């Protein structure tokens, strides 16, 4: 069931438990939760926002933990509105989280936010950085150590444009499918990129084989055009919630969006067991994450 629809329409909307524990296991099993109606009003003085020309390098992101703003140049006045639109949202998707999934409490942390006004449609990067390609997320610059990377996303687009994806198969699948191609990094690699300060953090064996999951799935051609995928448009005014480090998914058009990233550790899940990490660390019967806690 790779889209589950709910009929929430407020970001202070309180639910029932039914509704919760459908979210919670749908999140957990790879599904996307969708929110048609559930739209991101913007201030009139935002409105001027909705224009590419604001980026200036690297996506416009904010940090709520720090209160900065980066990615964006110009006068004081303009990076204040445009930081508190950027809080705003990380307020609302926040608030809205911890209303949907108690079970997760105080263990949801928030990282960085996200204002994407450029067309996906009119991008071209190397295949590796392709987003039109299925692909989980893995950034080589930024390891997780095995934490999760839970996104909510906003279609922010003032003449009702949607926002286009692709869904692919359960993460097992994809997995199973380049099982075959992955290999062990390379000795004392993943300690220099620490050292040289090419990583921030050091780059577990979880983060090595989540890159190399991304990175041979995305240059595996025969996968990205065959593989079972299902095809939606994210209407203008809807948002959606998705582990993006186990749903497949790629974007092929669509312009002006609005994300929330947050971080959960994985003995934080309901079922853990479903997470990437244990999947890997099943499949290779070897611990992944050097840090990891141990249970007597």
């Amino acid at each position: 069931q790779p889209i589950i629809q709910f009929d929430a329409e407020s970001w202070e909307a309180e639910f029932t438990q039914e509704i919760q524990d459908k979210a919670i296991e749908g999140l957990e099993s790879g599904s996307v939760l969708f929110f048609p109606k559930l739209n991101f009003p913007l201030l009139t003085e935002e409105l001027k926002f909705l224009d590419p020309t604001w980026v200036s390098g690297k996506n416009i992101s904010y940090d709520p933990r720090s209160a900065t703003l980066k990615g964006v140049e110009g006068k004081s006045e303009d990076l204040r509105l445009l930081s508190g639109l950027l809080k705003r949202y990380a307020e609302k998707t926040a608030a809205f989280l911890h209303l949907l999934f108690p079970f997760y409490g105080s263990s949801l942390k928030i990282a960085r936010t996200s204002f994407r006004p450029v067309e996906i449609s009119g991008r071209a990067t190397s295949a590796r950085k392709d987003d039109t390609r299925l692909h989980v997320d893995a950034f080589p610059s930024s390891p997780t150590g095995g934490e999760r990377i839970l996104r909510v996303f906003s279609n922010i687009n003032p003449q009702g444009k949607p926002r286009s994806w692709r869904i692919g198969e359960p993460f097992q699948n994809y997995l199973n499918h380049l099982l075959p191609q992955l290999s062990p990094p390379a000795p004392g690699k993943r300690f220099l990129l620490y050292l040289f300060g090419i990583t921030k953090g050091y780059r577990s064996l979880y983060d090595h084989y989540m890159l190399e999951l991304h990175d041979k799935g995305k240059l595996d051609l025969e996968y990205q055009k065959n593989s079972p995928q299902v095809a939606f448009d994210f209407p203008a005014g809807s948002t959606w919630i998705v582990f993006t480090d186990q749903v497949l998914h790629a974007v092929d058009k669509g312009q002006f969006l609005l994300e929330q990233t947050f971080h959960l550790k994985v003995n934080a899940l309901k079922h853990p067991e479903k997470s990437p990490l244990k999947l890997l660390e099943t499949a290779l019967n070897k611990k992944l994450v050097s840090s990891e806690s141990f249970k007597l």
